């Protein structure tokens, strides 16, 4: 498989993407991105942030995690976030969502040496 860092580079990153996104990004997106084969991705977040910035937040305040671990962290100021997630309607393989635009905290877990970002846990 891939690495933990890079899937989630594949599916939570977009660094220059519109912070002013069309209806039609999540459709579009959630497809290019992969998250579109075996199955419909349920809910999903783009972070519109430099990666220097998102790698920095394994450097602050830690939080426990949703599976009850020692390596999450919670952001100390707010991202531009995407959330997309799917319609009532949706039948596989067409997967389709609602794109909702926000700007929240973000709390990531982070692992590994060089201690790099590997897994998105919640909006807050």
């Amino acid at each position: 498989a891939e690495s933990s860092a890079d899937k989630f580079k594949r599916q939570h990153m977009d660094t220059e993407g519109p912070s002013k996104s069309s209806p039609t990004y999540c459709n579009q997106m959630m497809k290019r991105q992969g998250m579109t084969k075996g199955s419909c991705k349920p809910v999903n977040t783009f972070v519109h942030e430099p990666l220097e910035d998102v790698q920095a937040i394994c450097s602050q305040g830690q939080v426990t995690c949703k599976n009850g671990r020692n390596n999450c962290h919670k952001s100390s100021s707010t991202l531009r976030i995407t959330d997309c997630r799917l319609k009532g309607s949706s039948k596989y393989p067409n997967c389709d969502y609602t794109t909702t635009d926000s700007q929240k905290h973000i709390i990531i877990a982070c692992d590994g040496n060089p201690y790099v970002p590997v897994h998105f846990d919640a909006s807050v």
